[PDB]
C-alpha cells in the first residue's frame, strides 16, 4: 500500500535524519517556491493511522485545511513536511510518533506511539 512505498522509497526530510517523516512527491507542483514560517498555508488532505483504525479527509466538508506554517499549529511533521511543498504538489508523509502524536497519544482519537500517514495537496500559501 501507500504507506509500505513510503518506507521503501521516501526521502527523509527530518534535519535529524531519523526517518521520522518520510516523503514521497505523488504530483509535481508549480513554481520554485516553497512556503516560509508565518505563511497561511491552505491544504486538502486524507489521513490514517498506518493500521488503517481512523480515517480523516478535509475533504469531508470540500473545505480546505488552512494553518499557519511552521507555529507548531499542527503536528512537528506537518510543520516539516508542508515547508518542503509547491503549490499544487501532492506528497504522500509517513510519520513516526515522535513527529505525531508521541508516546501519550490523544486518545481516544490516537494511540499511544501511533505511526500516521498523509496524502496533502498544497492547494495555495500566502504571507502573513
Ligand atoms: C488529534 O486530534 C485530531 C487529529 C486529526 C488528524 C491529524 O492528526 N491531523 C489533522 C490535520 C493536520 C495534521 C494533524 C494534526 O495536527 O491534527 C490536530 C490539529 S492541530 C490543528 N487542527 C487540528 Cl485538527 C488525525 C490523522 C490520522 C487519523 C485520525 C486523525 C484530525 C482531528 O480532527 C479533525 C483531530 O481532532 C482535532
Amino acid at each position: 500500500g501507500a504507506p509500505a512505498t513510503v518506507t521503501e522509497q521516501g526521502e527523509d526530510i527530518t534535519s535529524k535524519k531519523d526517518r521520522g517523516v518520510l516523503k514521497i512527491v505523488k504530483r509535481v507542483g508549480n513554481g520554485e517556491e516553497t512556503p516560509m514560517i508565518g505563511d497561511k498555508v491552505y491544504v486538502h488532505y486524507k489521513g490514517k493511522l498506518s493500521n488503517g483504525k481512523k480515517f480523516d479527509s478535509s475533504h469531508d466538508r470540500n473545505e480546505p485545511f488552512v494553518f499557519s506554517l511552521g507555529k507548531g499549529q499542527v503536528i512537528k511533521a506537518w510543520d516539516i513536511g508542508v515547508a518542503t511543498m509547491k503549490k499544487g504538489e501532492i506528497a504522500h508523509l509517513l510519520i513516526k510518533p515522535e513527529y505525531a502524536y508521541g508516546s501519550a497519544g490523544s486518545l481516544p482519537k490516537i494511540p499511544s506511539n501511533a505511526t500516521l500517514f498523509f496524502e496533502i495537496e498544497l492547494l495555495d500559501f500566502k504571507g502573513e
